[PDB]
């Protein structure tokens, strides 16, 4: 092992220079050791001064003992880098929405700080971007090491040029895949990649070659497999397209403003009950409900006037100018439900039907490890989708229960109003005949039409109540019989299989670094290869045969049940508007009974 | 390494016979290898036949190659045993309620199966009780190895005798500590332990010697540090006391019935909003709401008639004979709230004030590892308490919001009723004078008292509405200003520190097994010892100075706010009952206006 006056480090604990994990001799504290005249000591001094949350801290520069080479003692990051993170199987299709926002925040704050100090980081990339655990348990990302797949079109032939690798990095972080992918690999087909980058039509954000020498699939949208909400997708997509000829690139100042406008927005969770879709609304703290409805329309196509809100079992009435920071707090588990009195197509969750790749029987430490990553990533995606499908079903079941409770309030508000006017109708109908005992035939004939008109409402209200009752045709019971429930524990069953798959993946990663295995370790490696396929086949069978099939039956049943719900609200409204119309005609003949008197 | 025809195993992977972790030569599958004429082959054959969920499966018995000794190839349990689990720091004060119920279920099913087959397991204990992960992610516990601290009073001098070690095991699992503890250790003071076990007065479930040669603390209750709900505590406590002179022991058949009666009960989560206490109600599927109210009274002292229920923002009206299996589904996050119209003392969460033990500077691999377990266990407890305190605050804030919404419904129901009778009062007051123009002075004077009596209600209703409005004295705003919130992330801050503490604990466990460390590894061990105390002191400071202090301010503010709430419901009721009384006196003079007529 080498050493310096203050530090020492084993060469085995290595993290083209080398980086080792070592300790301070006097404290034992972990530090990053960078192992490789005054032109460097100057730029080192300015870097030694840099103290920022998003910059890995450089503590000291010491001389190793055996060589006189300059070493840097740097802040150690136990978790590793964004590359490490993006190599994990649960992020194979993008970071979790919450995690993606932390990467954006910390990268943005570090860059601006760099610009503010004149440094240029020619090649930002996931391998340059280190992760540390903040004292509050949230990831904090920190830039370090300033001074192909990420290189600019001008650089690939061999500032905005920095924005390019930033763009690729964010797409990779958002989707788990590179945005520009020749068939095979970009390094493998360096020539195809340059054509893709220069010939890209403006606005496009990706180009994938699916067959060898095949065409390029352009897209202005994120892939379906991206986990970011549509709300977030709608804001991020234009930024990437407009920052990936640097003449028409956005530029930093515009980039900093547009990204700050995203980071300053809060998220409101909305579930479209008739469409069976969950939504995240990215809205500024100071925006009004008026603005909120427009953002919801963009994702739902429900005009403001048709948006009917339900929250914690009761109607939510938003005032147009009420600011979003004063809205009730929501989560994915507790969203604001939106419903509409106008028919809407039931969409549900739209996801990609992805099958397992074939498992190549040929023993290959590199291929199996490469395959293990891909097949494990698919199961992670399947597990995430299973959870969202279950959540969609759980939210559906809760929202319907509340809506039934809302209708009963409406039913009780109008039903009281009727009996409330009956007490006057049945009273004033006789008080007329009271005077008679002390043309009136024309008043009684018109009045007897109101009681007869009021009887058709009574029997119709009793028919709606009958339908809202436990045996009614709009009953709830079906929601507990179809689809899947938490007590079914389908998600835990998939995660258990994933954990078995994840252990083998990490072992294949270890098996790769050691170039050859002994006979025994070799056999064990081949045994677990068949178990991988066996676990994946069992899981996919359970996922497709049980989760998806039952989800579509619950969804198909909802679509007809939804249709019924719309019919009831329409019938109730008609009965409700007639009660106001009847109420005012009786409140009009109430006085024309009494004439002026002589006195 | 040794081997047999079908299996082989390294001696390093060892799990007084030895148990190693090995593989099947042809498949690679993990199995437990037990390494030590026809008297044994017979009992082995009956054991080879045993196929049960709660019995570790014995697959085959083979002969090792170097020795002719008989070995048993047994089902491998990757997680280890209940001892292992109970050694983890987050279970230092008992298993999670959900986990405790799984241990009970699997132990009970295996025992009965054993009895049903005639086997006797003379010494059940956490080390005998192995854990495996079920295919649904839930622990499954399985008995194995049949054929001091757990020994019966008759056995300690040197079937029911089996129930004793079962009793000690359940207490240990429930609380994290042994029920019978001489000062120092039971093994250390074998003599004190026997007096404790024979001289224990009936009904007592624990005996702890807190000082050397000191007295015995008896208890019929679980310690405060137990995590099991009071609902569960109320059922478990009598079982342990009555199964720990075997003349008056419960016996198996009674034990199996009483335990089945517990396992067959469902759990309903209840939060007493006026007491600020959460509750789990252990109730049978077929019990009625009538029975439910009695169980709630036992934990709350709220008589049935005074129990007012709120669920998902609306009143919950339970019919007395409605079975519990038809109740709405509840969780700790979404409980049924109970409120009362009668004043109740605000209790809140009652927990033990536990300080850190002192850290002994004396280097000792055994002492530090022993200390590391204890001090890490305390922080786990503090983290669990922090979470419950936060949950209590979050549930309080939600329930109050709903109650305010409930009162507004009540306020609107009576306020409509009034205006509904005004339309008749203001109508019939003039219709009287209508006839006059065509003793009556006595009718007008009594009637003008009703409008005057109705004006005092109107101004009083406007005063309650004023108080229910945003500026009202019963405002909600305070609930968002006091205590702690999820966005404060206090729990994550504690878990992060715990994870740092937990890594050192596991390292101390490793450092212990290796009897001596080299100079370098020794220094690193001493460095992390000071960090342990440093992390614990920082955490406790944050816990006491921030979490507890702010919790008591939110609680103290609630107690006065609660007092106000009770005053409003009492004033509203008075205004509400007068509206019915007024309504019927006006509905009585409405007809006495018109007399019989000649005809
Ligand atoms: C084995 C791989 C996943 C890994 C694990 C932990 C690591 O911890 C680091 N800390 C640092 N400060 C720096 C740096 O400042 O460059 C780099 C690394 C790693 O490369 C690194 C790499
Ligand atoms: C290192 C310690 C925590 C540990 C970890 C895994 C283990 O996995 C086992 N599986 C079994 N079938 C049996 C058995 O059948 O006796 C016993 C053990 C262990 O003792 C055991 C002990």
């Amino acid at each position: 092992m080498q050493s310096t006056s203050n530090h020492l480090w084993l060469l085995s604990d290595i993290l083209t220079a080398n980086v080792f994990r070592g300790r301070h001799k006097k404290t034992g504290d972990l530090f990053a050791i960078k192992v490789f005249v005054d032109v460097q000591m100057r730029e080192f001094e300015v870097l030694k001064k840099l103290n920022h949350k998003n910059i890995v801290k450089l503590f000291a520069i010491e001389e190793e003992t055996t060589t006189r080479h300059k070493v840097l003692i740097m802040e150690f990051c136990p978790c590793g880098s964004l590359y490490t993170v993006l190599e994990e199987p649960s992020n194979a299709y993008g970071l979790p929405e919450s995690e993606f926002l932390i990467v954006l925040r910390d990268v943005v704050g570090g860059m601006n700080h760099l610009r503010e100090n004149g440094i240029v980081h020619r090649d930002i990339k996931p391998g340059n971007i280190m992760r540390v655990i903040g004292e509050d348990g949230q990831s904090v990302y920190k830039l370090t090491d300033f001074g192909e797949e990420y290189l600019h079109p001008d650089m690939y032939e061999r500032a905005t040029v920095d924005l390019w690798s930033i763009g690729v990095t964010f797409y990779h972080a958002a989707t788990g895949s590179l945005p520009f992918r020749p068939f095979e690999g970009p390094r493998r087909n360096k020539e195809v990649m340059y054509k893709i980058i220069t010939g890209k039509p403006s606005g496009a954000i990706s180009g994938v070659q699916k067959a060898e020498n095949g065409p390029i699939d352009w897209s202005g949208d994120m892939p379906v497999s991206c986990s970011l909400s549509r709300g977030l997708q709608v804001l991020l997509t234009p930024v990437l397209a407009n920052i990936l000829d640097q003449e028409k690139c956005w530029g930093f100042d515009q980039f900093f403003a547009e990204t700050s406008d995203i980071l300053h927005r809060m998220v409101i969770h909305v579930f479209s009950l008739q469409q069976m879709t969950a939504h995240k609304i990215y809205i500024h703290s100071y925006n009004t409900a008026t603005i909120f409805h427009e953002l919801v329309y963009k994702q739902t196509k429900i005009i403001s006037s048709n948006q009917e809100l339900i929250y914690e079992g009761r109607r939510l009435v938003l005032e147009p100018g009420r600011l979003a920071q004063h809205f009730p707090k929501t989560t994915e588990e507790n969203p604001i439900f939106v419903v509409s009195r106008e028919p809407l197509n039931t969409i549900g969750l739209i996801y990609e039907k992805i099958s397992l790749p074939k498992v190549h029987p040929r023993y290959d430490l590199d291929g199996d490890a490469s395959m293990a990553k891909a097949i494990t990533g698919v199961v992670c995606y399947a597990c995430r989708i299973a959870s969202t499908l279950l959540l969609y079903q759980e939210l559906m079941r809760k929202g319907i229960r509340w809506l039934i409770e809302l209708i009963k309030d409406d039913y009780n508000e109008t039903v009281h109003k009727k009996t409330e006017v009956v007490i006057t109708l049945d009273f004033c109908i006789r008080n007329i005949e009271k005077t008679v005992k002390v043309e009136i035939s024309d008043i009684h004939t018109k009045l007897l039409r109101l009681s007869s008109s009021q009887g058709t409402i009574e029997t119709s209200l009793q028919d709606i109540d009958s339908r809202l009752s436990p045996g009614g045709s709009l009953a709830d019971a079906w929601a507990h019989q179809e689809g899947t429930h938490p007590k079914d524990r389908n998600v835990e069953k998939l995660q258990v299989l994933l954990n078995c798959m994840t252990e083998i993946y990490y072992q294949f990663k270890k098996d790769k670094a050691e170039r050859r295995l002994a006979y025994n370790e070799e056999q064990i490696h081949k045994f677990d290869k068949q178990k991988l396929y066996y676990h994946a086949t069992k899981a996919m069978t359970h996922f497709t045969d049980e989760c998806v099939k039952k989800y579509e039956a619950f969804l198909n049943k909802s679509e007809e049940w939804i249709r019924k719900m719309l019919h009831l609200r329409k019938q109730l409204l008609s009965l409700t508007n007639q009660c106001f119309d009847i109420e005012e005609e009786v409140s009009k003949y109430q006085e024309y009974t009494n004439e002026l008197q002589e006195t």
